[PDB]
């Protein structure tokens, strides 16, 4: 049967929780296990109550996702397909009660600090089912880090980073992200001047300019294992398709076009569109510590801007990473 919120959330890690992030799904906190930084994502399941403008999914429902992130947490473990690129995987628990009081009011400071565009999550009742993931602290995400990179160099060495991960995970899971969105990218200081993956078994390096790259969030993701395939069915979705005001909202209209509204097959162009969204971002709405100014950095310039401008010929991020000119 399920827990309760305490076996998860000890009082001393309960008093350390700070909301960091939100969606639809839920909430996001951070706080300290045995003197290790956590992320905690805590989604609503099997109730009738509407949250967050959403009916809450079953466990049938949110089991893809568990499964997902299970699948991209060992990659790091992996010999022929293998990237730390994804985010490692904890814990998953079935929780059962109602929200606790210090979760509330560190909801209310990120709410007065950051505002939210999710319901109080107050009236749950202690008969509530949640399911509480627990992962590895990833860094910062790149929205929030949208004035303090280095450089351009940094940017490619993040599209890189982002391009191999999602090439190691088509080849080894025929993986889908489609929700790679600037918030869904984290960046963690490292001392490595270079990080290492493999792909089908031919290991590369990618500079690092002193920053990991970790994606996250796999509420949309798709994947398949020996002819199985796990997804979030969003085919009867309306909103999805409906934003406007950036790129992003575009990029769900995009995925529906390519995909003719059958998000079960397999179209890693997806990850393309995604990675395309990203250039976007770091070519528009991020400013560097350095700027451009040298000719070293113009000709990285000029290489982000023609992988901006080609990109979207490529099948798969596997195509670009193998292929494009940026990466050699
Ligand atoms: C939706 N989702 C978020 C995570 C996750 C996993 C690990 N970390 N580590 C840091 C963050 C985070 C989230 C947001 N805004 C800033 C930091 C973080 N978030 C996993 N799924
Ligand atoms: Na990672
Ligand atoms: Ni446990």
């Amino acid at each position: 049967g399920p827990v309760p919120f305490s076996h998860c959330l000890p009082t001393e890690k309960l008093q350390r929780c700070e909301k960091i992030g939100e969606g639809v799904f839920g909430e996001v906190f951070q706080t300290i296990a045995d003197h290790t930084p956590v992320a905690i994502k805590i989604i609503a399941i099997e109730g009738p109550d509407l949250v967050n403008g959403s009916h809450q999914k079953t466990f049938e429902e949110i089991l893809p996702e568990i499964i997902i992130s299970k699948e991209l947490s060992l990659l790091s473990g992996e010999v022929c397909n293998r990237t730390e690129g994804f985010i490692g995987l904890n814990s998953v628990h079935c929780v059962q009660g109602s929200y606790p009081p210090l979760l509330l009011k560190a909801w209310d400071h990120y709410n007065s600090t950051k505002g939210s565009a999710n319901d109080r999550p107050d009236f749950f009742k202690d008969d509530q089912l949640f399911i509480v993931l627990e992962f590895e602290f990833g860094g910062i995400d790149l929205e929030q880090m949208r004035t303090k990179l280095s450089s351009l160099a940094t940017a490619k060495s993040i599209l890189h980073q982002l391009t191999a991960s999602l090439a190691v995970a088509e080849a080894s899971l025929r993986f889908e992200h489609r929700d790679l969105h600037w918030g869904n990218v984290l960046l963690k200081k490292t001392s490595l001047k270079k990080l290492h993956y493999t792909l089908n078994g031919k290991s590369s390096t990618i500079p690092s300019c002193g920053l990991q790259v970790s994606i996250i969030d796999y509420t949309l993701s798709r994947l398949e294992r020996d002819g199985i395939v796990v997804f979030c069915d969003v085919s009867m979705d309306e909103d999805l398709f409906t934003g406007d005001g950036d790129y992003q909202f575009d990029i769900y209209r995009l995925m529906k076009k390519e995909n003719n509204n059958r998000w079960g097959e397999y179209h890693p162009y997806s990850n393309v569109l995604w990675l395309h969204y990203l250039t976007d971002k770091m070519l528009k709405q991020m400013t560097f510590k350095t700027k451009c100014n040298t000719p070293a950095m113009k000709q990285i310039k000029r290489k982000i801007q023609e992988f901006h401008r080609t990109m979207l010929n490529f099948s798969s991020a596997t195509d670009l990473l193998c292929q494009h000119s940026l990466f050699k």
